């Protein structure tokens, strides 16, 4: 591998390790990797980081009832750029009518970027991903995986 | 008012906030401030974030049973460059008998930098400094803060 590959693996594998942790113990989370189109408006909405990505720093961000866990992460250049971040609530109504404003969050920013969204739900601990105007629900770890290196 | 020093004001105040609201609650916290000898030895130990301080990320950095919580988090100017560090523990006798492994770790570091490490403690809230192997207990808002601003 070059170092730019082993670095988004590592970073991959960041994300699925904080992933997993906030499912297993139903933590909301809500997390948007920034692709092509850029994000900086919604970017300077939250709390500046700009900090190295670890599994550890993105469990810590989103435990309940703390500064930072309400609003979304949003990741751009393999790091995160900053948390606690506003995100377009979709007006779809071809989302669960069972979810909340986390998915409706994630659905409005894929509906006008290329970014892809990782929502895990406070509910139940399953794991969704947004894109392109969808949501992908209950996901494996495998099939997160496979979201995250198709990306 | 130059850039450096405004940036520097933020930072106090990102800190003070952080500590008060952690002294407030009884949330341990271990902040160690490198000054002019550099502690790349120390901060190489811990996990990486190399992140713009705020006073949210402080505090979600040390809440209870999280990944971050144990160990210093050690800052260099104005960012928070690693968590949960490990810092050598000091053998001074004039550490109050009752204190526990955080405020050792904050004397240890102080004997061998001209760093400024900032306590609280998980059992009264007290916050204390430091600072050149001494210990500095039970620091009013405006103490830390006049240190602070002092260092
Ligand atoms: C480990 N953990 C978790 O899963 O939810 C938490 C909440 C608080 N306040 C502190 C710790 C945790
Ligand atoms: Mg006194």
């Amino acid at each position: 591998p070059t170092p730019v590959e082993e670095a988004q693996q590592k970073t991959i594998e960041a994300i699925t390790k904080a992933i997993n942790y906030m499912a297993k113990r139903r933590i909301g989370a809500l997390l948007t990797i920034e692709r092509d189109t850029g994000m900086g408006d919604y970017i300077e909405t939250g709390i500046p980081l700009n900090a190295k990505v670890s599994s550890e720093l993105l469990i810590n961000i989103f435990i309940p009832n703390t500064p930072l866990h309400d609003g979304a992460v949003i990741m751009k250049n393999n790091e995160i750029a900053a948390a606690a971040c506003y995100l377009p609530l979709s007006e779809s109504p071809f989302i669960s009518k069972e979810l909340g404003t986390r998915h409706r969050a994630a659905v409005g920013i894929s509906e006008v970027t290329d970014s892809l969204t990782i929502i895990v739900s406070e509910e139940t601990g399953g794991v969704s991903v947004a894109k392109n105007g969808d949501l992908h629900r209950e996901l494996t770890e495998e099939a997160l995986k496979e979201m995250l290196e198709a990306e």
